[PDB]
């Protein structure tokens, strides 16, 4: 039997779905989302560490000159100098007074430990979204893990199940991520090969295992100081522990929505937001015959006591007469109210009790109890405690029904407005009329 | 703690003494036996318990 419902996607809700075969008894189902997962489909742009300047022990000619050589290094540096006079702790060499040359050469290198320490730059698109769901009816428990989209069905004790696309499409991350460790952060990087000194990214290289590199540090040398032998240099400051030092914020105490955010795979778990339609087929054998069921004849209900509080602050009574003791199904057709259970027993004494959640002054909504029906109406009052540790478990409707106390009063007020308008209009009429009958 | 719906009050005798002289008498329908907590939201009437 096919049947459509949607449900609110929030984490612990207890959604009742009811579906009513007009040959066989009505039935309740329970669904519960137990646990989400917002899985984004990421590609790597490249991966970023701290650097280690390699500095080659500098080559000193003694009575002669020597000419500078390049090579394909990342950011090398080749220089001469001339008219050097290197000391050392005995005696100072190259014997030549004056006609020595000293070669000074560095590069930029990767660090040791950038394959344990290292952050990466992402792209992400195209959101999916997993879920765990806990499903109950009848006597079969059961939590099942499936995928929210309109193609993938599970079975549950011969019912099918189809979970379809969510309301919205709304993702935390945004084009571009800077991923470091178990932190995500919403951050524009510069793209590859355009690097700039002192900040993100000053090397670049395009997998944590190619060998290839990309530096950009404004590396320079300076001329060494008489009488030593030490090759001087100056670089700007690593771009990646300045980046560390001044990140500033983060997603994970950030996201929206109240959603956390997790790494490896990057996904954003229980954030509640939209609506999940479901399509639903059930077998024949999951019904009750109507013979089989006890028959339920005047019906009425009654509340006793109402409070709008996050927890289940109403109790209802029904009132009723039944052939035999049993079981039905009871659910409530509105979602001002919503109930604690959705089976109770019948018994030949002929009432029974309910409880139930809203969040109106004046709640107004149809209870049915196996095959019956019946209309409830009540008042409520405020709840004097300020914060609560569990989640409201209303629908949060606030808007009270037409027969509440405030929307009374005001009809009548708009009654007596609206007749004494009538009245006027009435004498208006009639003096004109008797001016036109003349 | 247990229903109350359908509260009706009918008082029996009167005597308004010193000591505990009126007994009153209520009428309800409720799903389960247990305690509730009585209560006279006037001082004109003093309950005993
Ligand atoms: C032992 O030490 C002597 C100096 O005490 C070294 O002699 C020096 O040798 C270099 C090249 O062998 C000379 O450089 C060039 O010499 C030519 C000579 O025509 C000159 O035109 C160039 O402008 C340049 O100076 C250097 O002058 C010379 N020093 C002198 C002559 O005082 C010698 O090389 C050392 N031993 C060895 C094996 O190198
Ligand atoms: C359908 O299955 C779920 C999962 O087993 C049932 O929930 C489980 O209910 C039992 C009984 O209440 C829980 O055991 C108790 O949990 C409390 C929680 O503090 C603990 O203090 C006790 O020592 C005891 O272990 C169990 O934790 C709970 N599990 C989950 C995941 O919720 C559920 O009741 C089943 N449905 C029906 C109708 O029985």
């Amino acid at each position: 039997y096919e049947h459509s419902t949607v449900m609110p996607n929030v984490v612990g809700f207890p959604y009742k779905a009811h579906i009513e075969r007009p040959g066989y008894s009505p039935l309740t189902l329970q669904m519960q989302v137990v646990e989400t997962s917002l899985e984004p489909t990421l590609n790597l742009e490249y991966i970023t560490c701290e650097y280690k300047t390699v500095v080659p022990s500098p080559y000193v000619k003694c009575c002669g000159a020597s000419e500078c050589s390049t090579k394909e290094k990342p950011d090398y540096q080749c220089k001469v100098y001339t008219g050097v006079y290197p000391f050392m702790w005995g005696g100072a060499y190259c014997f030549c007074d004056s006609e020595n040359t000293q070669l000074s050469e560095a590069y930029v290198d990767r660090s040791d430990v950038c394959r344990h320490d290292h952050a990466s730059a992402y792209k992400a698109h195209t959101a999916s979204l997993k879920a765990k769901v806990r499903v109950m009816y009848g006597n079969v428990n059961q939590t099942v893990d499936v995928y929210v989209n309109g193609d993938h069905a599970v079975t549950i004790g011969g019912t099918q199940f189809i979970f379809g696309p969510l309301s919205s499409a709304w993702t935390p991350f945004d084009n571009k991520i800077v991923v470091y460790k178990d932190e995500v952060f919403n951050q524009d990087f510069p793209p590859y090969g355009s690097g700039q000194p002192g900040r993100f990214g000053d090397i670049q290289s395009r997998t944590v295992e190619s060998n290839d590199l990309y530096a950009n540090t404004a590396l320079k040398l300076a001329r060494p100081s008489p009488g030593m032998v030490h090759v001087p240099y100056t670089q700007t400051p690593s771009g990646f522990k300045y980046w560390l030092k001044e990140k500033g914020t983060a997603l994970n105490t950030k996201a929206p929505f109240g959603c956390q955010i997790k790494t490896n795979p990057v996904r954003a778990m229980n954030c509640a937001v939209g609506n999940i339609p479901v399509s639903m087929n059930l077998p024949d054998s999951a019904f009750t015959r109507i013979v089989e069921a006890p028959t339920i004849i005047d019906l009425t209900c009654t509340v006793a006591t109402c409070t709008h509080s996050s927890d289940f602050g109403g109790v209802l009574t029904l009132t009723y007469k039944t052939d035999k003791n049993g079981d039905c199904s009871v659910h409530s057709h509105s979602n001002v109210a919503t109930l604690q259970e959705a089976t109770a027993k019948v018994k030949t004494a002929g009432k029974v009790t309910l409880h139930f959640s809203t969040a109106s002054a004046s709640p107004s909504f149809v209870v049915s109890l196996c095959s019956a029906r019946a209309t409830c109406s009540a008042s409520c009052e405020p709840p004097k405690d300020h914060i609560v540790p569990y989640a409201a478990s209303h629908s949060n409707v606030v808007f009270p029904d037409m027969s509440g106390t405030a929307l009374s009063w005001v009809q009548k007020i708009s009654g007596g407005l609206g007749a004494f308008a009538i009245g006027a209009i009435l004498v208006l009429v009639v003096v004109t009329c008797i001016g036109l009958r003349r």
